[PDB]
């Protein structure tokens, strides 16, 4: 019993972190195989972020201007490109701490596990969400460029997240391991607003099974609802609508309980409606959108 | 900016994790050098649990009765003792992932990640608080017994919980790495129930000055307090009394904001005074409590 915002283990990661230099930039970057992953902006100078032109600022630059260092030892970079907005440095050395691994690209509404560095050295991990507006709510300070989200099957690990910057709201803009921004963000330091923030509604459910299933019941009532009926109360509160895959992506849980799909939707319209009255549930006094019905059934199950 | 419930990096514990199998009794060891450190009730039934005479029982079991398995190899059981409530298994090989590392006893209200494990393998990665009354809110089900709890200060490893048990309550129950559990509780399956559990106020304004520096100002007001009066007040919402050591410790982090510790005790008087009325400070619509001063300064400087 009980139920934690988990992060993956880390250790199949750390051993893939490594630092690059690039003139006066120092940011992180993720060696597997004989590549080093890196945010492009390594190039730049804090100046050039206002309008960077990433291909003219490449042409200046050679294999032996990027320095790559896994701890204490030096990478020889025998190659370097650009994919969109990462770049990818080849090393004369296979990490051979590299795990099976995958390149994925997340949807929004997604979790993923973020291991925070800095210097090339892990400083935390922290559990994420990919929000419905593509943005990322993490922890990250200057230097933590190049850090990277993913999730681990056994003993494979699906990089889905690179960090590249912080709009000027606090939250977290980046890319997946090719390079491509999640949303409409771009690595260039203007005026980018984030769209609205709606809350994860299937994850709202997956999150109240998981109260249910470690006690907390208080707000399950006698009532049910209808997808449409239950849509225009999550249209009301900014939540996402309701979809039957979403239901069907339930039915684990929804089988587990014994409670319908339907009655949970209505228990959280009746939270969405009433609030909590002071009350909490797995120690939030908010309705929490970031486990997905994966992440409950992989907690209360224990897949290790 | 941004701030998150953050772990340490778990890769220098998952190296550590193996299973160690009594009978018909799996649970998780911690491989440091040539000893293995487990759960003494590896070597109970559920039947024994009731009341269990661990010098009788261990008695009846001999070096081959260990059966500890690191990965998918078994580890040679050359020699075995019971100190308090753990088994130390004496095995032929060190560990070689085995990185520097210390036991530590820790006190209430200060934190620490969890590698929860299942079969000597590892299924997350959480931080934790020890609460004033000795218990943990983990989240852990049958087999994460031995999975461990630790602090990293650069490249040691400091262990200072090992799980033992959940309480009827669904809170849990370990012991420090000599084996002796934290609080009153005892390795029985017998009516144990949890003292009050407490805020730690100390670690609600370190996470309030967390959120100051991240932007979330709302709750600053134009009052000030004292420490008998703020403590009044902490009496009467269970939050543990604070003391000018706890206003030493927030030294830092009043520096570095530029607001006094007793201002900020007057914002959290108002703020259990009046509580939040529907807002929200770091994401949360409760009062956190399970960051340390030390935690806050580390996350918002990025040690790794
Ligand atoms: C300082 C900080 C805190 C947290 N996470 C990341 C950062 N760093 C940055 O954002 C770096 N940086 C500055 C301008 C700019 C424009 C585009 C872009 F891709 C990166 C950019
Ligand atoms: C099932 C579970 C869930 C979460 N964390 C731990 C557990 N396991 C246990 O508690 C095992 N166990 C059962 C009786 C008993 C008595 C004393 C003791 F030290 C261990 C005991």
């Amino acid at each position: 019993s009980g139920f934690r915002k988990m992060a993956f283990p880390s250790g199949k990661v750390e051993g893939c972190m490594v630092q690059v230099t690039c003139g006066t930039t120092t940011l992180n970057g993720l060696w597997l195989d004989d590549v080093v992953y890196c945010p492009r902006h390594v190039i730049c100078t804090s100046e050039d972020m206002l309008n960077p032109n990433y291909e003219d600022l490449l042409i200046r630059k050679s294999n032996h201007n990027f320095l790559v260092q896994a701890g204490n030892v030096q990478l020889r970079v025998i190659g370097h490109s650009m994919q969109n907005c990462v770049l990818k440095l080849k090393v004369d050395t296979a990490n051979p701490k590299t795990p099976k691994y995958k390149f994925v690209r997340i949807q929004p509404g997604q979790t993923f596990s973020v291991l925070a560095c800095y210097n090339g050295s892990p400083s935390g991990v922290y559990q994420c969400a990919m929000r419905p507006n593509f943005t990322i709510k993490g922890s990250f300070l200057n230097g933590s460029c190049g850090s990277v989200g993913f999730n681990i099957d056994y003993d494979c690990v699906s990089f889905c997240y690179m960090h590249h910057m912080e709009l000027p709201t606090g939250v977290h803009a980046g890319t997946d391991l090719e390079g491509n921004f999640y949303g409409p963000f771009v690595d260039r330091q203007t005026a980018q607003a984030a769209g609205t923030d709606t809350t994860i509604t299937v994850n709202v459910l997956a999150w109240l099974y998981a109260a249910v299933i470690n006690g907390d019941r208080w707000f399950l009532n006698r009532f049910t609802t209808t997808l449409n009926d239950f849509n225009l109360v999550a249209m009301k509160y900014n939540y996402e609508p309701l979809t039957q895959d979403h239901v069907d992506i339930l039915g684990p849980l929804s089988a587990q309980t014994g409670i319908a799909v339907l009655d949970m939707c209505a228990s959280l319209k009746e939270l969405l409606q009433n609030g909590m009255n002071g009350r909490t549930i797995l120690g939030s006094a908010l309705l929490e959108d970031e486990f997905t019905p994966f992440d409950v059934v992989r907690q209360c199950s224990g897949v290790t």
